[PDB]
């Protein structure tokens, strides 16, 4: 879910 949904991954620490 999310990062496999393609619209979630990023830096954001
Ligand atoms: C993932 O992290 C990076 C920031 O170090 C990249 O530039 C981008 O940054 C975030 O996304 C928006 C920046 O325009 C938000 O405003 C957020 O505050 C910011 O940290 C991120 N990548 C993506 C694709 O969103």
């Amino acid at each position: 879910e999310c990062c496999e949904d393609g619209w979630c991954c990023t830096a954001a620490p």
